[PDB]
């Protein structure tokens, strides 16, 4: 399968992994996205603690809305814990979490390693292609 | 706000948060869905061992097939955590998640426990509510 990475993200954990399932990777410095799968389908990842701050910010449902803009078929991938993190009420997260899945339409799949990131974006690609 | 609530989920933990944060519950025997929103919101609850186990039998799509010829806009929450459950691939659960999702647009919210799935359940009947 290929999949198109944007430089940003060339020596992290999770290209890494892709190499080792075999993707091959085409680089390139995307204006929005990690990741393209195709025309439609474009993965956005994000630190469960770069999700928390943009919450804080009041910058997420901009960044959504710039990825809805770029790709029909958008999908955000959480990395890491939600949990534990304070200095910011559970609902606060919910909220956020609740409004891209179900108002923006926008996936958040949650994955707890860059490695389980890449084995989402892997089994994403290969379907992509079969199809 | 209001909320319909299946008769089968009248007694659970759920109930009691959604009760505590001052919802006002409508029992109906629904022949799909668990928690009614609006007449086209509706949110089935899933334990992440039933999730699992569907997985397995294979039923999983079905039951989102069922949920969404009833539903414009269902939500499936999934409560407790999928990671340490062994008899199942990983690729497993993250290829269902994914199906159900990115492939049949419906949102997977994942809720560590009942008191967060009513806190779920009840910030998007407020937002119902109000728009």
């Amino acid at each position: 399968v290929k999949v198109v990475v944007d430089s940003r993200e060339l020596r992290s954990e999770v290209v890494k992994r892709l190499k080792l399932l075999g993707v091959k990777l085409e680089v390139k410095t995307l204006d929005v996205g990690d990741y393209i799968i195709s025309e439609d389908v474009a993965i956005e990842r994000k630190s469960a603690n770069d999700l928390i701050q943009s919450i804080i910010d009041g910058g997420l449902f901009d960044q959504v809305k710039r990825l809805k803009e770029a790709y029909s078929r958008p999908i955000m991938i959480v990395e890491g814990s939600l949990y534990g993190i304070r200095n910011v009420h559970p609902n606060a997260i919910r909220g956020a979490i609740a409004a891209v899945t179900v108002d923006f339409g926008v996936p958040i799949i949650f994955s707890s390693t860059p490695e389980e990131t890449a084995q989402y974006i892997f089994l994403i690609a290969k379907r992509e292609q079969e199809e």
